[PDB]
């Protein structure tokens, strides 16, 4: 017969434990590509409040890396090989991607994954409240794809950044009341 | 072109606002073809823990949660669990569409060709060459091998939807660059 989701008991069965040598890795980053840095700053900075861990360039390659993170600006290391290595061996980092040139041409776009072909869906951010800090995103003119209240999932939100990705903005103490 | 410089970089950079003080980086969401042949890559090669799974029956998809995470942390009685799952950092959220596994003329986009968008996800490891010598061995598909190209000491692998997972140690980075 056709599909109807794995029950747990065969999700549960296709997990192995962790290898020992996989003990410690670590999921360091999720990377998108950036069409304008500085457009892309000013949203992860101060809409939602991500700090520039490190900027890297690669003149020969014409791109740049940027690395976002919920991280103390005053945690990151001065010196560029210490700052390196701390970067890389933080969790949950974002490496946006921006390859020159792109912010000066205006037919020039990235894909966010969710038409045709679809792939990526999107990041997502945990926050203590979903409704003030979607209030607040309203007031800084930030584009909503689901509004808190909007569609069958109560309570829960979804953003575009200025490239249009999407990122989903939820609290992890009431995703357990919208089933 | 030539880039931005450091100070129109870190000119576009505002300083957190405090109502953004407890928030946190949860998931990257990717659509998988067949959660079978992904939970067995991302467990047991990649050495995720599977946190939760939840099923929509109504519109016929589940989520899968994986993260770098003790399952003797996660909470046993199914409520509370959710509340830990959702607020631990750096999870996968894997999306399966009921049905794509059956289907041959299927498969996602990867975002590494035209139209570009997405990139990959990057795990941080404390050897990359065992770490991809033990990917070689379980029959693992490479990008790019650790020696290959100038980026020495980096590697690429694929997952079985055919996503970029980026493997690197961050303390050989500093000699790369
Ligand atoms: F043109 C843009 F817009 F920049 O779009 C892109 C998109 C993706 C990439 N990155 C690629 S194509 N690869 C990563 C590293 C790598 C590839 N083959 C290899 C063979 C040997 C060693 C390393 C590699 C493939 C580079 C530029
Ligand atoms: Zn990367
Ligand atoms: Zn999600």
């Amino acid at each position: 017969p056709a599909s109807s989701g794995l029950t747990d008991e065969t999700a549960f069965s296709c997990c192995s434990d962790p290898d020992p040598s996989t003990k410690d890795f670590l999921l360091q980053q999720t990377m998108l590509r950036i069409k304008d840095p500085k457009k892309s700053l000013d949203f992860y900075t101060r809409v939602l409040g991500l700090t520039l861990l490190q900027k890297l360039d690669f003149p020969a390659m014409k791109f740049s890396l940027y690395f976002l993170a919920y991280e103390d600006k005053n945690d990151i290391p001065k010196d560029k090989s210490e700052k390196t290595a701390w970067t890389f061996s933080r969790k949950a980092t974002l490496e946006l991607t921006h390859n020159w040139g792109t912010e000066d041409d205006e037919t020039q776009s990235y894909h966010n994954g969710n038409s045709d072909p679809r792939g990526f869906g999107h990041i997502g951010i945990a926050v203590p409240d979903v409704y003030s800090a979607c209030k607040r995103f309203e007031e800084l003119g930030v584009k909503f794809v689901k509004k808190p209240d909007d569609g069958k999932m109560k309570g829960l939100a979804f953003i575009q950044d200025p490239d249009g990705y999407w990122i989903e903005i939820l609290n992890p103490n009431k995703i357990a009341t919208i089933i």
